[PDB]
């Protein structure tokens, strides 16, 4: 069965994104703290983490341990796409953060173009929303998103930048196989993170970034 596994053993899931999300993956620089790294592996094995102590992106910044999260959904005439990313810890200072790191971003497509309409960031449990990004914002079809860390709401958080960023093997919700979807869907794996593609969180996601 799988059990917890260190931050930086845990092997990643394989890309398994469809053509669809893999076109609108958000680029993500890391402004500050950790890159991402795997919450899961193909067995159910997830993530311990790291402890918010020493430096804000020590033990976290292998990019060869880089992965991203979508789960599709069809959402009030939408195709949304909510893609997410784990960071081992969130942490503003030592010891002042939290174990576990989960951040979001929901790109909505228009159904008949799929032209985005419109796309959400979280900011720790808040949606910023951005109808209708483009310019210095989006590099093609992939919205560009920063990761920092934001101490007046203590925590890191997402918001849409001019800067490039990474495109990290993304495993699809639907690809990444039974056994990886329990291991995020299991809440108590995240202390103070919170998936937002997991089951009880998918609809509040869905919801929480609509901007229509
Ligand atoms: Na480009
Ligand atoms: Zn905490």
């Amino acid at each position: 069965a799988g059990t917890v596994m260190d931050h930086d053993k845990i092997a990643k899931l394989p890309a398994s994104g469809s053509p669809l999300e893999t076109k609108f993956q958000p680029q993500l620089h890391i402004g500050n703290g950790c890159h991402s790294y795997p919450a899961v592996d193909a067995q159910g094995n997830w993530s311990g983490g790291l402890k918010p102590t020493g430096a804000p992106s020590a033990a976290c910044k292998d990019t060869s341990k880089a992965q991203t999260y979508v789960r599709s959904a069809t959402f009030q005439g939408k195709t949304a796409l909510v893609y997410a990313w784990y960071m081992p810890k969130d942490e503003i200072s030592t010891g002042i953060g939290h174990r576990h790191d989960w951040e979001g971003a929901v790109v909505f497509l228009n159904s008949d173009t799929q032209q985005i309409d419109g796309v959400a960031a979280s900011a720790h449990g808040k949606w910023r929303k951005y109808p209708n990004p483009g310019g210095a914002n989006i590099d093609d079809t992939h919205v560009k998103l920063q990761y920092s860390a934001e101490p007046v709401i203590n925590s890191h958080a997402l918001d849409l930048t001019d800067k490039g960023g990474d495109l990290p093997t993304l495993a699809s919700w639907e690809g990444m196989g039974a056994d990886a979807r329990a291991a995020i869907n299991e809440r108590s794996h995240w202390g103070d993170a919170n998936p937002p593609i997991a089951d009880s969180l998918i609809g509040s996601s869905l919801s929480g970034a609509w901007m229509w």
